[PDB]
């Protein structure tokens, strides 16, 4: 009974959670998630201003309304070459990674490790935050709302 969150980066408070390496998470999910780290979906305009302080992933993740991937660089395989927050137009199915923001967090890039799920609440599963550079932090807990997603 483990789950693996995967997290970025943040820039201007937004960032990028990835659950157990795959396109796992649901619209309902990802807000709790962000609840879990005292975060919520970010807008478009929260986005857009993580975008220009150096923010891009290669990932479908949702924000408040949409399933977006910002982009910096044109990449062929990210986002079909585009540029600027790319929004999902067409897909068939309901699962992506998710972004969260924090507002709390530092106004331009922090690159700075998470070691905290500080709204996690009590429950039997072993949540492990994984850094990019490796540095893990387990709790056991809770961060699930919606029986569907359990
Ligand atoms: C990147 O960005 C992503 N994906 C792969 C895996 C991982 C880990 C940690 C953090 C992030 C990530």
């Amino acid at each position: 009974n483990q789950i693996d969150l995967n997290v970025t980066c943040r820039y201007a408070g937004v960032f990028h959670v990835e659950k157990n390496g795959r396109y796992s998470i649901s619209r309902t999910e990802a807000a709790d998630l962000c609840q879990a780290f005292n975060s919520t979906l970010p807008t478009m305009d929260q986005m857009k201003l993580a975008l220009s302080k150096g923010f891009e992933t290669c990932r479908y993740g949702f924000i408040e309304g949409n399933v977006v991937i910002p982009r910096i660089h044109p990449n062929a395989i990210c986002a079909a070459n585009h540029t600027g927050v790319y929004i999902l137009v067409t897909s068939n199915t309901s699962h992506y990674d998710t972004y969260c923001f924090n507002a709390s967090a530092p106004p331009e890039e922090d690159c700075t490790s998470v070691t905290d799920l500080p709204n996690s609440f009590d429950g039997p599963v072993t949540i492990t935050i994984v850094n990019r550079d490796g540095t893990r932090y387990s709790k056991k807990g809770e961060y699930r709302t919606h029986q569907e997603d359990i």
